[PDB]
């Protein structure tokens, strides 16, 4: 039972950590633990409809869609993903775009982005890294417009050079693979992991940061997700933070490109909230779950 493994595990964690707290901060951090965590004891993937009619699935263990249903796969590519990054626009100009794929999942932003790019500007050449700690053998495809596309990003998985394409996804937990990465400047990070308290490894400020040496200066990080945890985070790195949206919007950063303009609310709550937090991987190296902890108990300011 996930409440019985999650109590004992923070229980566990807490003893190695040495720290001390009153039953009512225990009593909190279990409470919500118990909440913001994900499900261990489960693996694997159900398939889901979405809202624009193309197919994603359920992670078990996330306990989350690799897609928004509500949206519609395609159009958070396009709309969250995308556009906000501004490929499309740099396309038109140049010879080649570069981008830093944080998940592959099933391929979908990348397989929007090479429609679009390849429509405004047929000859460029694309650069992608992508990360995947647990790459998939069957993937639901694509509708047209999309799945001639998809299918053909799909035969090229994970390594493929090309006139115009270039691509490595690279599997393993990207933390440790992203180190590898030298001498690349993306124009766009797609930044598309599972939620932060889900998938906590993936959004922390030291893993971030990782990213940021990647970024071109000019270009634009992507992500479906508004969390003032996340925010924070990018804003500590030197980014600047902006809002996407389709209504729930979205984050857009760059360090020295604009971005679009949060809102006075959104402000609001990042100056206010006790949950403006980052998020702390030192070394890297450490557990999700753990790194949840230690959120929260900062969070609790039971530290
Ligand atoms: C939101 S999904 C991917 C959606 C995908 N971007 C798409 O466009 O179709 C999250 C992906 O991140 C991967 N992931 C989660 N944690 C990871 C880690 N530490 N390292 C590498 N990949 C991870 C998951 O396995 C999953 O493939």
């Amino acid at each position: 039972k996930r409440e019985e493994y999650l109590k004992n595990y923070l229980e566990s964690y807490l003893r190695k950590k040495e720290v001390s707290l009153t039953e009512e901060e225990f009593n909190v951090i279990l409470r919500e633990f118990l909440r913001f965590a994900y499900n261990p004891e489960e693996s694997g993937q159900e398939i889901a409809d979405t809202a624009d009619g193309s197919k994603t699935l359920i992670h078990k263990t996330y306990g989350e869609p690799y897609h928004s249903q509500t949206a519609g796969a395609i159009r958070e590519s396009l709309y969250k993903f995308v556009r906000p990054s501004r490929i499309l626009e740099k396309a038109k100009e140049r010879k080649v775009i570069r981008i830093l794929d944080v998940g592959f999942g099933l391929g979908y932003n990348l397989a929007v982005a090479l429609k679009h790019l390849w429509e405004v500007n047929p000859k460029l050449r694309v650069e992608i890294i992508s990360f995947e700690k647990e790459l998939l053998k069957e993937f639901p495809i694509l509708p047209e417009p999309y799945r001639e596309i998809h299918e053909f990003l799909l035969e090229r998985v994970p390594e493929y050079e090309g006139e115009r394409l270039s691509l490595k996804v690279l599997l393993g937990d990207a933390r440790k693979r992203i180190k590898e990465v030298e001498n690349f400047k993306a124009d766009a990070v797609f930044h598309d992991a599972f939620s932060p308290y889900k998938n906590p490894e993936l959004w922390t400020l030291d893993f971030l940061s990782l990213i940021k040496e990647r970024i071109d200066e000019k270009g634009y990080w992507v992500s479906y997700s508004s969390s003032l945890s996340v925010r924070k985070s990018l804003l500590t790195l030197g980014f600047k933070v902006g809002s996407s949206r389709e209504i729930r919007k979205g984050t857009v950063a760059s360090l020295k490109a604009p971005v679009p303009p949060m809102e006075e609310n959104e402000v609001r709550k990042l100056v206010l909230s006790p949950f403006a937090v980052p998020m702390r991987d030192e070394k890297l190296d450490k557990e999700p779950l753990e790194i949840l902890i230690d959120y929260l108990l900062k969070v609790y300011k039971i530290s």
